[PDB]
């Protein structure tokens, strides 16, 4: 009869969240904690900490105006304990309450954390069913599996979900579109021009606040155009689905320089705090399938990324932690070099990369992937230190998501877990995929010499590595040959390049 404590965290600003559903409006209350603990446990992006208090400001609000009591505490209140936990114990201080209700978060480390709270009161803890597949139902698919393969969690997501489904059947007769026959764009073909979100009068005192309170802090905040309530995320969204969705696939591994954005989606920001529904989003772009809007194969490869790969890590995360953490399966010791931060490097495509990191604080998925995964694998660089720079530059950045594709899928540190070979690339790769190597001082085509392209003797340097290891997956098998049938002499060169560049790196 003293109501209850409902505790909502930075991620976790929906109308629909569990702890939310079921509330008592004349006798609970509502708790929000600007915690920096949180804000510096990585010292992140300057934008990514304007978008989460913009936002959490903001669902505050909308809280306060349906009825909900709200205590918001702010960065600025000088009592403010800058814990989640040091808040949770002021706020039973402060009035009665029969217990405390929250839903569980995405960072193993804290869940675990506020599971071992001593509190004077009982604490319910609710399962995130934003999320279309529960941690429970991903145990009972992998119970037994030998190896976990996105494509068959996949297929079981669609029948489960009834998206793009006739019946029993897929749509079109086949599950899966991708074809790996993919390209750059066309010298002539000018990428759109993106809607960018102008800030709205609390984003700007937000914005205000951290460039003179976290100027240490990583990035730019000038330009910051990121949607901050779900007005902002809907006409992303929109815009989105009616112009970008049809070509969507058609270029989803092509890089353009200086077109940080080209015809993805830019929605992970807002997903990843609640703005949006996976569930929605997913049935508005099949919507557009079915209204001949848009081709199924475009409608498809973007269902496949949100209802596949995006639960399908989130997955292997819960599963596996606390252990993933620290799996290093190649022996990756090195430091992470300096242009990953300052992004003052001769290779146009990192140097691309990381100026989109600095300046939007986003960069698309084969960047992410193939460029600055790429080279922090081939490098050698100790996952550990890869972790740090991608929970810093990035606005989407959550240990859940983060860790299964870069400490998995990028870098190979898990083993082969996620993925299930390495993704590993020469300066060719990306030379198909870009119109990058034209303009970079080094070449392509050479791979000795202070003008050849690091990838390619490093690419070499790493197969030759790990050939034994990598014999025994089974998926790398035109490498290992090609290798195979390179004379000593030859090898020994890249491995005295590859060396050189670690050196000049600051790697080793
Ligand atoms: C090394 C590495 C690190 C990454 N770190 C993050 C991260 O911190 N947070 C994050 O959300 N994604 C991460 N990604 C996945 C992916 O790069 C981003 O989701 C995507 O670039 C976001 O851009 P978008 O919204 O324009 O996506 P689109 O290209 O429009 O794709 C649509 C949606 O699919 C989802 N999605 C696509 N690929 C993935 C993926 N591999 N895993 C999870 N969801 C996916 C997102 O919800 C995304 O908004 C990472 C990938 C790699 C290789
Ligand atoms: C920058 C930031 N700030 C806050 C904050 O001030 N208060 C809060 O409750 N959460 C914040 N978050 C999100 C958490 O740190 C964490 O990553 C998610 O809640 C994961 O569930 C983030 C990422
Ligand atoms: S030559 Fe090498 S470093 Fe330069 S853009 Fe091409 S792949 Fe990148």
């Amino acid at each position: 009869m003293a109501g209850a404590l409902r505790l909502v965290l930075g991620d976790q600003l929906s109308d629909n969240l569990s702890a939310l559903v079921d509330a008592d409006l004349s006798r609970d209350q509502v708790l929000m904690v600007e915690s920096r603990v949180e804000a510096t446990a990585w010292k992140h992006h300057k934008q990514k900490l304007v978008l989460v208090w913009s936002a959490m400001r903001q669902f505050a609000e909308r809280l306060r105006a349906r009825g909900f009591n709200v205590r918001y505490v702010t960065l600025e209140d000088p009592d403010n304990t800058g814990s989640i936990g040091g808040e949770l114990r002021r706020a039973l201080e402060a009035r009665a309450f029969d217990r405390v209700i929250r839903t569980a978060c995405g960072k193993w480390g804290l869940e675990s954390h506020l599971l071992s709270l001593d509190l004077p009161v009982p604490m319910e803890t609710r399962e995130d069913d934003r999320f279309l597949c529960s941690r429970a139902q991903f145990a009972a698919w992998a119970e037994g599996r030998r190896e976990l393969r996105m494509e068959f969690f996949y297929r079981e997501m669609r029948r489960k979900t009834g998206l793009l489904m006739d019946g029993d059947q897929p749509a079109g007769g086949r599950w899966n579109f991708d074809a790996e026959n993919r390209r750059k764009l066309p010298p002539g073909l000018r990428p759109p021009e993106r809607l960018r979100i102008p800030p709205n009068p609390t984003t700007q005192t937000v914005l205000e606040q951290v460039s003179r309170g976290f100027d240490d802090h990583f990035g730019e905040v000038e330009g910051f155009g990121w949607p901050t309530n779900p007005d902002e995320a809907t006409a992303i969204l929109d815009h989105f689905i009616a112009d970008m969705l049809p070509s969507f696939g058609d270029w989803q591994d092509a890089m353009s320089w200086r077109r940080p954005f080209l015809w993805h989606s830019l929605i992970s920001p807002a997903l990843n705090i609640g703005l949006l529904d996976p569930l929605d989003i997913c049935r508005r772009a099949e919507a557009a399938w079915r209204e001949g809007r848009a081709p199924l194969n475009a409608v498809e490869g973007f269902i496949r990324q949100i209802i596949g790969w995006r639960e399908f890590v989130r997955g292997i995360y819960w599963l596996k932690m606390p252990e993933y953490a620290q799996r290093n399966a190649l022996d990756a010791q090195g430091k992470l070099p300096g242009f990953y931060w300052t992004g003052q490097t001769d290779m146009a495509c990192v140097a691309d990369t990381v100026r989109a990191a600095h300046d939007h604080a986003y960069a698309h998925h084969i960047q992410r992937l193939m460029v600055t995964g790429n080279l922090a694998m081939l490098l050698g660089v100790h996952p550990d230190a890869v972790d740090d720079w991608y929970m810093v530059v990035f606005a989407d950045a959550y240990e859940w998501v983060e860790m299964p594709n870069t400490r998995g899928m990028a870098t190979f540190a898990d083993g082969g877990i996620v993925g299930s070979k390495p993704y590993a690339a020469s300066g060719a790769y990306i030379d198909r995929m870009s119109d990058y190597c034209k303009g970079c001082r080094y070449d392509v085509k050479k791979r000795l010499g202070d003008d050849a392209c690091p990838f390619n003797a490093l690419y070499w340097d790493f197969i030759d590595r790990h050939a034994q290891r990598l014999a025994g997956n089974g998926r790398m098998m035109m490498p290992l040959r090609t290798l195979e049938k390179m004379p000593d002499a030859e090898r020994e060169a890249f491995r005295k390049q590859a060396r050189a560049l670690r050196v000049k790196m600051g790697v080793s």
